[PDB]
């Protein structure tokens, strides 16, 4: 039903505000923490795919600790998101699993992202090893140009469930105000039929902010949202975020 | 696709906010008229069903000049909500548009609510009659029960059109998540399909409130929030209301 990481317990109450920090560098992963540490969210995920040389995994571990020392009470998510669903970088599978397992092994993070179409024999073993090392895990889908079947939508996020996936996401791009309708379809639909467990859905853009906002109610049990004063669209303030979420809570 | 009302331009930028005045006598009426110059919204609609001496023509004429004394910055939407579609007192069909043909002679209000299904023939003719005096108007149904299909919104809607209704108006009473999801589609495939001129669609009680709040997204020109108390149910404080319409129109 619910996942804990830290204090924090997912699938409860108001969905909970997820914050993106990207760097290149120590000094720039650093800089974002510092300004990030005052804000009001949940959970911090950590784009690692925005991180050079991600091969040399000290370098990433040692970003991962300046960001633990800085960010203290707010569990951190490892995410590193390929080239094709979007990221800045492509590594192999076999980089990819490294990187994530030396992620887990650190014991600096709390949630590691999995992409699900990975392929489903690295998923689900990276999924058995994180488990072992009690750290939990967000297994992924991205279409950033389009929307697909509400039926296909589902499918996604019945075999993250399948693989062991602590928390499904997808977030998908819609053309059309119905591609939005479609996206909430297929929360609705899994929420109340299929899920065991908390699910994330959003659609992208400024057409699908209200996927964002409509949690509580449709069954998505976290969104993303902006620290910095300058964010893109569809990306709400955490502020304006936590005060949306909160109204309708309380509503 | 735009009715302008006073300065007010319904069916451009923010959805607009509708609040509901309910009293039974003209002293209560005054008095609530008192206490909404506190708060913010666009519209004023009068619930003249809870007022008790609807009968008497001139009494509700002497209400509606108090309100106007009082809230002189608003348009002045004047309905009788009929029993028979969730209102608190029933009428003859004649008593019911005598009444409103007295509101529309009096001068005092900027627009009135017609329900749709009072008769074809008796709407068309009131219609005209409102115009002729530069009064415009809300045709609005309500099902207090259920969701009729997608279709059967659309229709309705539709047939709204050509009787030559100002903004057409439905709300209508989810029994499950996904019937939240049909309003909100039939409001995108009557503004896609069919609509030259403003509309205002609502899925009522908590379940549908995110219906109220995504207006410009989806196509709903108008939202109805509570001031003390909700007029239907769903209906959030108008403050939060605000609120949460701005940060969405500037997502
Ligand atoms: O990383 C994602 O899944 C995002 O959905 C990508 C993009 O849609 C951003 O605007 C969101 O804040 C986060
Ligand atoms: O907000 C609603 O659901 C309403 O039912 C909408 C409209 O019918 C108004 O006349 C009511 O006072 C409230
Ligand atoms: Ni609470
Ligand atoms: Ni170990
Ligand atoms: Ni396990
Ligand atoms: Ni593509
Ligand atoms: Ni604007
Ligand atoms: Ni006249």
């Amino acid at each position: 039903k619910t996942v804990t990481v830290r204090d924090l317990v997912v699938g409860e109450g108001a969905p909970k505000i997820i914050v993106s920090l990207m760097g290149k560098t120590i000094t720039d992963v650093k800089s974002e923490a510092l300004a990030y540490r005052e804000a009001d969210f949940d959970i911090l995920e950590w784009r690692v795919d925005h991180f050079a040389n991600v091969t040399t995994a000290e370098s990433v571990l040692e970003a991962a600790g300046a960001i633990r020392e800085i960010i203290t009470d707010k569990p951190l998510l490892f995410t590193f998101r390929s080239a094709k669903e979007g990221g800045e970088q492509a590594l192999t599978t076999g980089q990819y699993i490294d990187l994530n397992r030396a992620a887990v092994d650190s014991g600096l993070v709390d949630m590691i992202d999995l992409e699900l179409f990975t392929g489903d024999d690295e998923v689900k073993a990276t999924v058995g090893y994180a488990h072992q090392h009690n750290v939990a895990v967000i297994m992924s889908n991205h279409d950033f140009h389009k929307t697909p079947a509400a039926e296909e939508i589902v499918q996604r996020l019945r075999k993250m469930q399948e693989l062991g996936a602590d928390i499904p996401k997808i977030a998908v791009m819609p053309q059309t105000k119905a591609d939005v309708l479609t996206l909430l379809t297929a929360t609705v639909e899994m929420q109340e039929r299929y899920a065991d467990r908390p699910i994330i859905t959003m659609s992208m853009s400024k057409t699908g902010v209200i996927s964002r906002l409509a949690g509580e109610v449709f069954g998505s049990a976290a969104t993303f949202g902006a620290v910095k004063k300058a964010s893109a669209p569809g990306q709400i303030s955490v502020a304006d975020l936590r005060t949306v979420l909160t109204i309708l809570h309380q509503a």
